């Protein structure tokens, strides 16, 4: 009735797979490390499948529906989620009424296929205070949580700025924010049951060597 996560053996391709694309989606973005951390690189610690039975019948209801809508095609994705409720998320799935709505951001679920976009809210938007012990966005001791997840796209909007709106436009069922003088895409969705919660990473950024 829950949610049963199952841990990834490191020597298995599905974690390989999972934490190259981590690993090698980061870069450097033009926050000098101010909301995120400072690091090239991820300590990856654990990988698990999230595994809810209810939570893929709404998603993949929810997925024949837009096919249903865009000329069967769902369009989805695999896309990378940090927020502060991680651990909401998957046991009760995406959820729309938790989303914002204004500032910088609206009314969606964002997703990123940068790891290091998705990291930077990890502690809330820009980074909020850092960590809860020793309140530092760029700590390399606690370990921080992300999802590598399933996003069912479908039609997707293009355009500029989010902070905009709150549903997607008409015969779209998604928005994709992209890059002007943004630095790199932003995936969002309105509803929550167009995301499913695939793999749950714990990590820690590391600090650079030399
Ligand atoms: C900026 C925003 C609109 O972009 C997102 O993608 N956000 C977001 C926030 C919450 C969720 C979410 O699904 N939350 C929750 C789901 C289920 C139970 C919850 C219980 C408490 C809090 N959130 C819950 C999803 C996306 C937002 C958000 C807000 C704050 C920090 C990072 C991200
Ligand atoms: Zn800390």
């Amino acid at each position: 009735q829950g949610t049963i996560l199952l841990d990834l053996a490191p020597e298995d391709k599905e974690y390989q797979s999972v934490e190259e694309e981590m690993q090698s989606t980061i870069r450097e973005h033009r926050d000098g490390g101010n909301a995120g951390g400072i690091f090239n690189r991820y300590n990856v610690i654990r990988i698990q499948k999230v595994v809810n039975k209810k939570l893929r019948e709404r998603f993949c209801h929810r997925q024949k529906e837009v096919s249903e809508e865009n000329h069967n095609h769902h369009n989805e994705r695999m896309l990378f989620h940090g927020s502060p409720f991680i651990n909401a998320i998957i046991h009760k799935g995406f959820d729309e009424r938790h989303a914002y709505i204004g500032g910088m951001f609206g009314a969606g679920i964002y997703f990123a296929e940068n790891s290091s976009k998705s990291n930077q809210y990890v502690y809330g938007i820009g980074g909020g205070t850092g960590c809860p012990t020793h309140k530092d966005r760029s700590c390399y001791i606690c370990h921080r949580q992300m999802l590598f997840c399933r996003v069912t796209l479908g039609k997707s909007f293009l355009q500029f700025s989010t902070m905009k709106m709150a549903h997607a436009p008409p015969g779209h069922h998604s928005v994709i924010g992209r890059p002007s003088v943004l630095a790199y895409a932003e995936y969002v969705i309105y509803r929550g049951e167009q995301a499913y919660p695939e793999y749950l990473i714990t990590y820690q950024i590391m600090k650079p060597e030399h």
